[PDB]
Order: C-alpha cells, then structure tokens, then sequence
C-alpha cells in the first residue's frame, strides 16, 4: 500500500509536494497544516504563478480540502501538540515549516505516534542527513532525517560522479539563484543588509552553507568546500556553477559522458544532461536534482574544471522529498 | 526658524520624507523611530535601489545617526508611550507607520507634547484630511490630520483643476500602480487573495478607496468617483488613469491647456504636464504630485474624457508630506 | 476532411497557432515560412519561456520540421512569389508575418491557388474584418480577410455583451498589455520615442486603434470609443480597462449576469467570467479571447461602467486565428 | 587644451560617453554619428531608464545636438567615407558602433585626418589592446587600439592585482550579467539558440572570451583562464566571479588588503573594494572598472580562491574609454 504523509508547512515546498503526492500512486497525502485560513490554502494549491494552474476539482468540506474528491485533513496550529497527523494515518511527516530543524523538536511527532520526520532544509543540530544518489544507501532507518537543502540536492549529485570517476581535491561554488520569501519585493527590513533589498531589481550576494555541509553526506569532501549564492531575478530555477580541481587530468568531454552514463544508471532520474541549450525557464517544473548543461562544462590545465548544473529549486528538492517518503517508509 | 519634525516609522515614506527634509532650509529632522538596528536604519537610508546612494556621510553614535555631521534621535519602539519626540524638539510628527491612523492613537503624541501629527495615509476614522492644491486653502488649525494617500496627491490635483475648468458629472479610476511592500515576492499567505501572488511576475487587481474619498478633500464629488488598482512589475512609480464625463463639451487641447495654467499658478510645484513622451522610470524621484501626460489626453462624444497622469508613489507623496509640515506649522 | 493551413511568419502567433493546431482533430498544418534556419525554428517550437515545452517529438528532415512524427514543410523567403503553400496542401495561409496586410499583397497567394488568407493583424486597406461572436454570422465568403488584432478579440466581445443587453453611448479603452517583440530590450532606436525604452522595466504609453477599429465588427459603434495601451513589465497576458456610458441604469450584478449568460450561449468558448480572483499569470495558455473579472466590475451615477477583462493576447488571438480558419473553410 | 572626440555610434556605450565627457574639463565632445534622426536622438540623450535624466538642455539646431549650449555635429551615415570628424576637430575616434573591430576598417578615419581610434570591444584581428591599469603603461603611440571589453576591464584590474601579489596558476570566470541589446525582449530569432530567449525572463548562459584574450593584456596568462557568461534580468550592472589557484598559500584578509592597497595607489579610479556590503543597483552609474566585495573573498585548501567584483557594464566601461582617450591624447 501507499505510504500515508502528512505535510506540515502549506508554502512553495509544502504545496509542491502535495501536487507531486498527488501525480503519484505509491504515496498519499492524508493531512496538512499551516497558519492560513481553508479559503486562501485552495486558491494558492490551484493557482501558481510558476508551477500554473492545478488540473482537477480543489474544494473543501469543513476543515477537508477536497482534491479531485479526496478528503485531506487541514490543522491550522503553529504548536506541533495540537497536530494529530497519526490520527488522519499518517506514517511520515515532512516537516516544511522552516521552524522545526532539530530533533527535540521533531521528537514531538514521533512520540504522538508518527514513525518518521523528514525536515526540508538542513537540520541545525546533528540530526543524520540523506541526500538520493549520494549517501541514501548508508540509510539506517532512523526515525528523524534532513533531506539537506535544494542546492545539495545539485551539488551533491554533480559531486557523486565527479568524485567517483576523477576526484575531487578541491572547490568553490557560486549558486545563481531565484529569489525566495527569505527576501523583501521593495528595500525593506529583512534579517540581514543584503536581503533587506528589492529581489527582483538587484544581484544580491547570500550565503548558503551547501558546501561545507556536503561533509555530512560525502565525508571525503571534508575541508574542500566551500560556496556561496547570488539571487537574481527569476521567480524560479537556479544554477549550481562548481569550479573544481580533480585529482587527475581529465577532458569536457569525459566529464560530460561521466555525466550521462549516471544519468542513464546510479543516477537516474536524480541527475540528467542537458545537450539542447535550455535557458532557465525550461527547467520550471522539471524534477531532476541536477541538469548538466554540458557545452558550458570547461577544463584549463588539466585538472581545473567548471560544471553548471540547472536545478528547479521548488521542484526538484520537493521531488527528492517525495522520493526519500517512498524510500525511507 | 525651520519647522521641527519627527519621523514614526523608517519604511518606503520614512526614508523618503527624511531625504526630502535633509534637502530643504525650512524644516528639520530631529528623531526619527523604527523596529530596526541602528545598523540597518544606516545601510537602508544610505544605499536605496529606487532612488540611488545618498549623497553624503551617514554615521551613527549609539543611537544617534548623524547625517552630515547633524545628530537625529533613533528611537526602536513598536508603543508610542515610549517615543518622547518632543523632548528631541519636534513640533510636528509625520506618522508614517500605517499603523496609527485614528485621532484617538495620534492623540498620544498630542498629550506627550507634540503639537501636530499628519497621517501618512487615508484615516480609518473622521479625522480631518487635508491634500495641497485640492482643500489645504481649508485648514482651521487642527492638531490631527490625514494627508490622504499617494493616489489622492495625484487625482486630487488633477480633480481640482478639471471640476474648476468644466465640472465633473461622474468618473471611474484606475491606477497602474508599482508594487509595494503590501504585496508577496513569491505565491504566500497575505491579506488578501491577489495580494498573496508574486507581485514582480503578475498583473494584480488591488482596491484603493482613493476615488471614493475625494469626496473628503472635495465634497462636490460625493458619490461621483470609484477607482480601482493594477499593481504591475515596476519598482517605483504609478498612473492615473482618470475616465470622466465632464458638466460641458471640451477639447483635447482646452483640457491640456487647464492643467498648463494650473502648473503655471494655482498647483505650482504639485502639477505639471509631460510634453516629452515620457515613460515611468523618468519620474523616478520627481516631487510632483501629478505629471498629466499631455498626449495621451483623449475626448469622445463631447464630455467623455481620459487623463493619464504619473506620480512617484514614494516620492510625491513624500513631498507633500514635508510640505504639509511646513505649511500647517 | 480537416481544413489544411499554412502559416507565413513562425513568431509568437505563428508558433503559438502551430502548437493549437496540433492539439486539434479538425486542422492540419501543412507549411510555414520564416527567415530562420530549421536548427532554430525547431528550438524556438520545442521550448517557450512563456507556454512551456512542446510535449512530443521535434525533429527535422531536410526542410521539413518533423513533430510527433508528422511532416511540415519549411520555406524560408521572404518573397511571397518563392511560397507555394498551395502545393503543399494549403488551403488557407495564416498571415503572421505583419508585413503584408492588404488585400493587393496578399492576391499572391490567391494567385498561385491558396483558397483564403487571414491576416493576423488589422488591416492597412478596406479588407473586410471578422472577429468571432461578434460580426462572425455576416460572413460573405471573402477569399481575404483580417482576424483584427489581439486587443479586438478581448474588447470586441465585451462590446457585443454589452451594446445586445443595454446599449453603448460612448466609452474609452486602456489595456494593460504585455510587453511585445515592437518594445527594446534596453533603451534603444525604435520607430518611435516610447517605443525606444527598456520595456521590462517601464509602464510605456503605447498608441492602440483597437477601440476606433470597433466600427468595423459593430458599425453601430462609428465615432463612440477611443483607446489607448500602457505596455507593462509581463511577458505575456493583458487586460482591457473599458469604462463605457450606456443607454440606461445598470447595477454591477445586471451586467456580470450578462457575461455569464452570453459565456454559455453565444461567446461559449469566447469569453469566459472569472469568479475566482485570479491575476494576470493565471491565463498564460487560456484559449478564451476575454475573461471578465467579475469582482472588478464597477458601475457610478447609474449608467457609468468599468469592465475588465484578461485576455492571453498571444494564446487568446492565435485560439481565435484557428477558429476562424475552421469556420470560413 | 582638452582633447577633442568624436563618437561613432550612438548606443548605450556611446551615449554613456558622451554624458561622462560633458562631466570632464580635459576632454571635449564635438561629433556623433548613429543612424538615428535628431528627435529620437536628443529624447534617448536626455531620458535614461538606468542613468537618469541628464540635467541641463538638451536641443537642436539643424544637425547640431546643442547640450547646455554647446554644439555637437550629428552625422547619420552608416559608411566611414560620409564622416568627416576631424573637420569638426576631432583627434580622436570612439569606435561604439561594434562594426568595424579591425584596423583595416579603422583605417579608413586615419586616412581622413583622425590622429586615433579607440574600439569600444575586442577587435577581431591583431590591432593592440590596452587596458588601463593592466598594461596602459606598455602604449607605444599606435594609431588604432582596442580598450577590450567591459569584463575585462573588471577581471583584468582583478587578475592584475592578484598577479603581482600571488601568482595565477590557472582560473576560471563566470560573469553574472545584466542583459543587453544583444538579447530578445520576448522569444525570437537572434544570432543563437540561447540569446533568441526572453532576456527579462531567464537565466541565459552566452559566451564571453574575456579570460582566454586576459592573454593580450597579461601575457604571462596565456593558456591559463577560461570563462562564461550567465545572463540575468537586471538591466544594468554585473559581475567577475573569478576562482583561481595562486602559486602560494594565502588568506582571504591577505587577498582584500592587496585589492586596498591597489585601490588606494596603482588602481586608484580603477579598482575599489565594497566594505559595506552593496547590491547590484548600488553601482548604477559607478566610474570604478571593478568593485570588489571583500566580504565575498574565499579561500579553501591553501591556494583555491573566489573573488567577486561587481562592474556598472555600461558606466564602468564607458569611464574607462574616456580615461584612455585622454592617456593616449
Ligand atoms: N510553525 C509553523 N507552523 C505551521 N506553518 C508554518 C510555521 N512556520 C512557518 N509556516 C509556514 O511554512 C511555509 C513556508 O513557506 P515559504 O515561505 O513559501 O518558503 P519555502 O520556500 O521554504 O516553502 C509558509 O506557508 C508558512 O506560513
Ligand atoms: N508600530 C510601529 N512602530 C514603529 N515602526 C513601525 C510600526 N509599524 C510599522 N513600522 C514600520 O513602518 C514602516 C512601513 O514601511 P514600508 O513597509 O516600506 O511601507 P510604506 O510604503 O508605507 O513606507 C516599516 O519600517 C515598519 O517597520
Ligand atoms: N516578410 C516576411 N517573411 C517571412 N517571415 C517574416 C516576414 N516578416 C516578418 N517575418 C517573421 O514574422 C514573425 C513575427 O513575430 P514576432 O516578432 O514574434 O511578433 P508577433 O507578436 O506578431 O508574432 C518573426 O518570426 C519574423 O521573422
Ligand atoms: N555602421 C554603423 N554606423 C553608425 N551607427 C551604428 C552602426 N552600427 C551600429 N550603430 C549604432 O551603434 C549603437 C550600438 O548600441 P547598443 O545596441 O545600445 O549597444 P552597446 O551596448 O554596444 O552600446 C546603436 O545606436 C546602433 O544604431
């Protein structure tokens, strides 16, 4: 049978991983919560502005939403003790909230009687951390996970094959990033200088800690590397831009052909190559993790490359958290 | 001497209205209050994405900025009970916080000492509303007023100048209107249904009760005027867009002809006409409450006219807030 | 048997009435022309920032596009005389290129055997103009016609709804439209001075005779509407503002009804009423040529209106080029 | 006496120039060409979506741009034998038109009296190119150079300063830029696959050889960068995001003390440092050919680092044409 989820935080990634849930018969949504009334959550489910407009009947009965007449359990709580997700049939939560990153608090649902938490973002304490494709066979079982972040779920891929056919002794990453909520529409107060300015009118420089992190899920890349983001004006769809140097010489052309022979085996479905020249644009709504654009792969003296991997930064990860449900149930 | 002010609430108008005093001779900026750190306050008055780098240093000395060399008091609290304003020197308060638009709220201020206080927006109450050029020939002293909204500051004058030249039977407004903080940079929880779409990717239907109101500043247009908003993906700067049916036949050129002769004398500094083809972005930082674009005037069937008339958003209003301050002082 | 088209001009009608064409039983498209080499027109059909992938195959064999393995015949002249549409089927050519919209220039095709020819734009001489639901029943079997333009097939049958149930005195038009392919990426030579200037990051005044135009499809509005255009930082979707006075009272829920009723009757598949608060993004690929935001709907003084209405002004136009192509066959 | 110009080619670059030489004593503007009429040409002079309004008039007498009363002659010719520059004075020739990057075609205004030519690009064949501060000092009087391009008027200052300090094993660049004319508003043909995608919409990889030709200013780089352009919808400023490996150990401290020091003495006007952590619009209008973000400097394992620059690619570029007209007068 289907395993049964619950989503807690209705935003970009919850709501795009209730409509993947939905496309799919070996998961089923059976709860939700967020802080919204019933009437504002079923006109933000059926009409995006990136992803378009839901196919199929979104209504509610009560405190139901009601899909292509499925009934779904909607909790309005900020308190994870009023949110019985176990009592609707829920078997994993997947946690969208942004506010539950450790696993005391997680700890809550597991003891109302959900058997697993995947959080979607790095966890902030030493939570276990699985990425699909990179350390996901090393899963143990445990009860509470993160599913790390959108980049990781690029830059972890991109890394898988690199270091597995060449190497990698060292790296930096740039991200060129949609803008997110994390940032203000108009020059306004925001939790830092940079993101207190107008997203869709300015480059901003913002940190991710994606690199470093990719010790939790590759040990090997403990100590090479680092990388940072630079938001741009799309609404969706970002690039990982990794520069490396490998520990032997290679060509573009055997790090692309590296690229495709994960992507037709280890890989599948989690990293593929793009050889038609795509912009952004076209990777909106694509649930790959990684898109090598391969004519933009460089090489100079030998061992110092640049990969540029595209990666929906809703859909994507959203994918890769339905997956990881599925895999871990 | 110069007019003593202070600034409740550093926002889009806040900072604007202090630029526009740190220009001028015959008012001063002695405090100001936020919710934001003194290094925020800094990096947000000095670098702005519409209006570009003040010119000029911006320092701080505990909680004091100093703004080529003159010390302004920074007060951070959300209770006005802790905001002794007047003990800094201010006469007059410009509330620019949105958030205390009722005599009763202003009266605060009043008992602490300050002898006026202007709303920085539409009144929920009857205070008494004042807009230069349209009713301020009116004002009685008050020691509360609204200075009514940016919309009113443009279809105010352009309002005034057609009911004295050929009378107003009816008319419908709309507003092709930048995006403000009001609205989501990506599809989340607002208000309001259209408000919660990404505003820099969408054409988005918003109320303004602007039109309705005139009927405050100009009592003839009771029950004459309704408008409505088109938030677009621009920044900073707006549009009326005025469809009337006036009390007598009139022409294209007499009608540019009325608004030339009120920018000329009656509506001086708050009024002009655009004779060059302008489009929005040359409007950036213009003082002018209405800029009537003098070939996109039209006449139909005698009576049935159309304005199109531009206003910085942020910075005619802004400017007539200041002048406000300094005509009621 | 299926009506077979060609389509001269492969921009953003030519492709957008392509991909309509191939979702449909009752056309077939046998040929295009335009002045790009087949490596380009496939990438520019396959992949469309606006409307998305092209779902299904998109290959070449020589001068033939090959889409879900059926064969299209690509010319590439600029000369009307290199065309032989007709002896690749054609029937009717789809006049997409905006560069030959007069009956004399489009006799060519008449000439060397292609049966009818619709321009895609307003004509330059006394062509006859049909627009569907509107003056569509008075067809004569003209070999040339015009489909008027995009703004047209939004206002015209708003007009019709109106002018059947309570009669038009007079009314002036603004729509709020889409950048387009005539604006400048950045502030450069165009033929004219508004044109010149960066369009996604402007509101640009731009000249429509959509509204004067009218008389053509309803004779009875001769001399009652003018109009206007503000282009706005969209890619794509567009709304006409039409404020109209009518022939007696009205209130806002008789007129919204009026819509309704003519939606399920005779403008089914036309316009269409939004009841659900959408934004502009929401009708990106809508087929309808109006969507009246009933919401939006405002009456004063009795007889004074606003209607707005969406309209898809590149999938809207091309949806109603298609119709009309299987309608005259 | 201020050296005497004429500027060919009447574009964002061109018209940047000219706007920088009225701020200038020591060089004087007496020509243009574009093939623009004089109406359009004085309105896009006048109005900058992204530089402002110039201030002081802007009118014509004939075939004179006359700028606060001094007259320009305005050529509109697209051939080289139909301007006669020097006959209105000019000794030296901006090349902004992107035609004609050879010294055969350069040759041509020497043989009608020009003393110099400056290409606003890279030139296609083996003319000299200087960059100042790179190896300005080397200019050996030539007739015709090349000022290179914007980029490497960033990246060049960058590598310049890392160079002489450090040493440059080997590095690879990806610029962040804002689009330009090169690109399309909305999906249509253009020279590639990728610049034919809407330039407002998508995050568009392009081409740049600005690292691999970092060979004709800094030999000793020769064989050892590589780069890539990612366009992004801002309409004015970019970045270097350069990463290297050094020839030694260093610190991200020691890296942003040698770019201070070269700002303060070698690079003074060149290159500066961001120490208050800016945004892309912050350098709209900035005259400094690279500004970079200290607190954005990475190092990792030793000798791996990342700098980022911002460059106003209009401004920065333009200052820098205008520098090497007087250093070579
Ligand atoms: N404690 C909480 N309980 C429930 N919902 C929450 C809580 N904190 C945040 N949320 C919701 O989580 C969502 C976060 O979504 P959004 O801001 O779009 O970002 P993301 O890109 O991570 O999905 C929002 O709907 C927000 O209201
Ligand atoms: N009660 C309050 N006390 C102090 N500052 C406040 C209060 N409420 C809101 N503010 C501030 O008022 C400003 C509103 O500005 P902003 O959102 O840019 O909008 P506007 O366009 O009206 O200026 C913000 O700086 C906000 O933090
Ligand atoms: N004479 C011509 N012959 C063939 N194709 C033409 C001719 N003139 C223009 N075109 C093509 O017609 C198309 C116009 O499309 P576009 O500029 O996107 O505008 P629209 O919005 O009207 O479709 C382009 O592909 C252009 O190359
Ligand atoms: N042969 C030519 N003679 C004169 N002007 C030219 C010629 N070729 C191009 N131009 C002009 O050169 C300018 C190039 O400017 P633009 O497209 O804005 O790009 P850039 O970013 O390089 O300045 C335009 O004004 C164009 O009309």
């Amino acid at each position: 049978m289907a395993v049964k989820v619950a989503i807690n935080g209705f935003g970009r990634i919850g709501r795009c991983v209730a409509r993947i849930i939905l496309e799919r018969n070996d998961i089923e949504l059976v709860a939700i919560n967020d802080t919204t009334d019933i009437e504002l959550t079923k006109y933000l489910f059926k009409y995006d502005t990136v992803h378009g407009e839901f196919k199929g009947s979104v209504d509610s009965e009560g405190d139901d939403l009601v899909v292509n007449g499925k009934k779904i359990k909607v909790f309005k709580s900020r308190n994870v003790k009023d949110l019985d997700f176990a009592k609707h049939g829920a078997q994993i939560v997947l946690e969208c909230t942004g506010a539950h990153l450790t696993m005391a608090k997680c700890q809550e649902f597991i003891d109302m009687g959900v058997q697993k938490v995947i959080m979607s973002a790095p966890a902030k304490d030493d939570t276990p951390t699985y990425v699909l494709g990179v350390n996901s066979e090393l899963y143990k079982g445990e009860s509470i996970i993160s599913n790390a972040s959108c980049t990781t779920n690029c830059l972890g891929p991109v890394c898988r094959v690199l270091q597995d056919n060449f190497g990698i002794e060292k790296g930096l990453m740039t991200t060129i990033h949609a803008y997110t909520n994390g940032q203000s529409i108009i020059d306004a107060k925001a939790k830092d200088k940079r993101r207190s300015r107008a997203a869709a009118q300015n480059i901003i420089p913002t940190s991710t800690g994606a690199a470093k992190a990719m010790k939790l899920v590759m040990p090997e890349l403990n100590g090479k590397l680092h990388g940072q983001s630079m938001r741009v004006p799309v609404i969706d769809v970002s690039s990982v831009d990794l520069t490396a140097q490998l520990s032997r010489k290679v060509s573009k052309d055997e790090i692309n052909e590296a690229f495709r022979k994960a992507a037709a085996t280890n890989l599948k479905g989690i990293l593929m190559v793009d050889d038609d020249e795509r912009v952004s644009s076209d990777f909106i709504t694509c649930s790959y993790g990684a898109i090598v654009a391969s004519d933009l792969t460089q090489v100079i003296a030998d061992d110092f490359i640049k990969v540029i991997a595209w990666y929906d930064n809703e859909w994507g990860y959203s994918s890769r958290l339905v997956d990881m449900a599925v895999y871990i149930a």
